[PDB]
């Protein structure tokens, strides 16, 4: 069954359908639209698709309905089970895709999961890249994300224009799962950098320091970090909103620990950070930004 | 007993004597010499004073001998007991200082220690500021240190030209001990940022990632940090040299934990970092840079 034309010509072989219009996904998809690649969106909560429909983007009834109409499906949903649902569920991408479609998972999970998604997709003649990102909500909005990619090198090149719409530095990491691998490494660092900021701030408050001055000093050598630059201003204002959700970091850390166990590496800091974030979720603060640790 | 003239006119009331020509002290003192403030040095190991003597700087026989010849004594020795020795030992600064001399401790210890040094010094008519620094060896060499100062505000202003010779951003934190307080806050962040880098790198190596690419990704949003910028290149090369000594970080963290205990604040990350660095010292690696944690 063929279909009517959409925003992006078929002959481009670059029609993109985007699944998951969240804190990251909405801005990423908007950038794709600005660049002329976005044909369609799907979001579980329909209301988030409204601003896209208002710009003429096709709003799909399901992932399958989206896949049948595009050449590249980008997924920016929460966790690996969520990716499994959108790709392999009853009305998932595989039910509508044609062979040669490429799936790009830009969410964070693990190398093992990326390899599994690729293997399953391959049965349907579907290609796969894992291209998780760093730079946060701000990067997504600004289009400056650093994107780290695993998969066929030829596909990385083919899709570079698409990645460039959303990000600035686009790095090919290696075969499938190597993007998630780099992301997990990144998350160890982000988590611990965040714990570092939160603990320093707790100490600074206990010591009665002037927060204007604390912020000035910390925004430099070499205490300074991405976590501080992205989140200290919000944190000082008591804005605990994401940002990056605590539950998502907890999930990332779990994947970090699984890899570390498999490989015989001891990561005591990552283990602590996982515990702290697990507790934050348990306590009901899973939807707050990670910068709210210790302050929720 | 009056003395012959030295490099810096007495009428300036800005003659500086520098005690502790280590990784930080040598470059800091050199900057003071370039700026025309350095009259004298003292170092326990005489050989380190040679490059200063070659430029005409008076090499003192003791801290007392130095103090009698200068208006400002800057101390950049290792730990608080070392400061006590140079200030209050048998031939310490107090034995040669005249009332009105100002002591500036630029080393890292604690607010309690700064207050104690000031109180003891005050008996002799000696003024005191705690002005610890951040920016590392590189900052010291480049003259770009961020300097955080506790003490009389009037003295902070008086000494600004001196601080500016060594640093760029000079921040008045508050009364005596407030400089060390900010430094301790900074150290929580530096320690955890360092653990973050080391753990990420350990994971990256386990995952077989290309270190060129790992470095590129980490040198950005928002995994990026001062620790990464200062030390990742050395670490990738296997250069474990300080930099900032592990034993010194261990000492800083101990002071952090004392304050946290006094004030009822729980800092589980700082506690872990203290344990890790304590172990590093126990293992014989106390003189390596902090970036060598996990790799020594
Ligand atoms: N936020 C950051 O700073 C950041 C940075 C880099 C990477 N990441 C990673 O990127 C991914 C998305 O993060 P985010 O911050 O955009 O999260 P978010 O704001 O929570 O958005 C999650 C999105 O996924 C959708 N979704 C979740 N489960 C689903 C399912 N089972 N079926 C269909 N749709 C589903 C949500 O739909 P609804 O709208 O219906 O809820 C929403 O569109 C996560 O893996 C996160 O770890 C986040
Ligand atoms: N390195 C960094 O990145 C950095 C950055 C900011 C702050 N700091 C802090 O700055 C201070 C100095 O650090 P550093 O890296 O310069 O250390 P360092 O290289 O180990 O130098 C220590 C200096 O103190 C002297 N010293 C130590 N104990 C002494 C004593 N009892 N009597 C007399 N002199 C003594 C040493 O003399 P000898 O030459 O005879 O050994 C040396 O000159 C430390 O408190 C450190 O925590 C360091």
């Amino acid at each position: 069954h063929h279909h009517s034309s959409g925003l992006v010509p078929r002959g481009s072989h670059m029609r993109v359908g985007f699944i998951g219009l969240g804190i990251m996904g909405g801005p990423m998809a908007t950038h794709l639209l600005k660049a002329g690649f976005l044909a369609a969106v799907y979001n579980r909560t329909r209301e988030k698709t409204k601003p896209f429909a208002e710009a003429g983007v096709y709003v799909a009834e399901s992932p399958a309905d989206l896949a049948k109409r595009v050449d590249v499906v980008i997924v920016m949903v929460s966790d690996a089970p969520d990716v499994e649902q959108v790709l392999f569920g009853p009305s998932g991408v595989v039910e509508g895709a044609r062979p040669g479609l490429i799936v790009v998972d830009m969410s964070t999970n693990s190398p093992d999961w990326a390899r599994k998604f690729a293997e399953r997709l391959a049965q349907y003649g579907i290609e796969f890249l894992d291209a998780p990102v760093t730079g946060g909500q701000k990067g997504a909005i600004e289009g400056t994300l650093t994107i780290m990619v695993g998969g066929k090198e030829e596909l990385f090149h083919r899709l570079l224009p698409i990645f460039k719409a959303m990000g600035r530095d686009i790095v090919y990491m290696g075969p499938v799962g190597y993007g998630q691998a780099m992301k997990l490494v990144n998350q160890v660092v982000v988590a611990l950098n965040t714990v570092a900021m939160v603990e320093g701030l707790k100490l600074a408050k206990a010591l009665g320091l002037d927060m204007d001055k604390v912020a000035e000093v910390l925004t430099r050598g070499a205490a300074r970090s991405g976590a501080i630059e992205l989140y200290l201003p919000k944190l000082l204002k008591g804005d605990l909103s994401p940002g990056f959700k605590a539950e998502h970091l907890k999930k990332d850390l779990g994947y970090v620990l699984e890899e570390a166990r498999k490989r015989g590496v001891k990561l005591p800091g990552a283990e602590l950070a996982y515990e702290l974030y697990r507790k934050m979720v348990e306590d009901g603060a899973g939807s707050l930004g990670i910068h709210a640790l210790g302050f929720y």
